[PDB]
């Protein structure tokens, strides 16, 4: 009944009770101190190959909405950078705020963006997602910040279908969506070992956070804010501020792909 969420009695500060790893040694998100981050020459060129990506459905899971992809074959993959091997795209989703001044999970020199896009990939050496989340290098999440300004044309198809998945549990066919339309020009990034930012908070993620944010219009993000945390027929609880705040960096160093 009393499941985790982002409210006063079931939010981020409560998660550790059911998920003790919430106070772990490599939790995410974290604040990215740009001056302390160090350029790493050992990093190989990052490769984002989404040309063959095949989306299948979009779902409101009561915490955010997921655009799911068919990962039964080697198509949309992420490799290079800090990664060893190939990681396959399985889904992407966002975290956003109730206001333009907040919403992102990672922060840059304490600056919060309006939202943050997470493209989730699993290490193919482990067979599938389930086995991957039992490994310290099982996942790679490409994070992209969203700022409010000009509209992002490639995001509109997502925005327009949200009306069909307003409440928790609802899903809708969502084929032929090209995630390449959500990527900024530059692939400059920061990377560090972390975790899932929502329960179960598993520490199996290599985070790759792009420095360049994408711009989305006020109208686009306002539609994100029309979604509901609640299910159909229940009192309306707007899906906003579904972000976890920065966690202790502890024994970690953030590396930059650029000088
Ligand atoms: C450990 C796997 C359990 C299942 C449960 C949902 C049916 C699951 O898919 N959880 C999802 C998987 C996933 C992937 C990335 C992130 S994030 N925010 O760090 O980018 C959060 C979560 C929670
Ligand atoms: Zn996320």
């Amino acid at each position: 009944s009393h499941h985790w969420g982002y409210g006063k009695h079931n939010g981020p500060e409560h998660w550790h009770k059911d998920f003790p790893i919430a106070k772990g040694e490599r939790q995410s998100p974290v604040d990215i101190d740009t001056h302390t981050a160090k350029y790493d020459p050992s990093l190989k060129p990052l490769s984002v190959s989404y040309d063959q990506a095949t989306s299948l459905r979009i779902l409101n899971n009561g915490h955010a909405f997921n655009v799911e992809f068919d990962d039964s074959q080697d198509k949309a993959v992420l490799k290079g950078g800090p990664l060893d091997g190939t990681y396959r795209l399985i889904q992407f989703h966002f975290h956003w705020g109730s206001l333009d001044g907040q919403g992102s999970e990672h922060t840059v020199d304490k600056k919060k963006y309006a939202a943050e896009l997470h493209l989730v990939h699993w290490n193919t050496k482990y067979g599938d997602f389930g086995k991957a989340v039992q490994q310290p290098d099982g996942l790679a999440v490409l994070g992209i910040f969203l700022k409010v300004g000009s509209a992002k044309p490639g995001l509109q198809k997502v925005v327009d279908v949200l009306d069909s998945i307003k409440t928790k549990g609802k899903s809708a066919d969502f084929t032929n969506f090209d995630p390449r339309g959500l990527l900024p020009e530059s692939l400059d990034y920061w990377t560090y070992p972390g975790s899932l930012t929502t329960p179960p908070l598993l520490e199996c993620v290599t985070w790759i956070v792009l420095k360049e944010p994408i711009s989305v219009s006020s109208e686009q993000v306002l539609k994100f804010r029309k979604l509901n945390f609640n299910g159909e027929g229940e009192p309306e609880e707007l899906m906003v501020d579904n972000w976890r705040p920065a966690q202790p960096l502890k024994n970690r160093q953030i590396k930059a792909s650029f000088k």
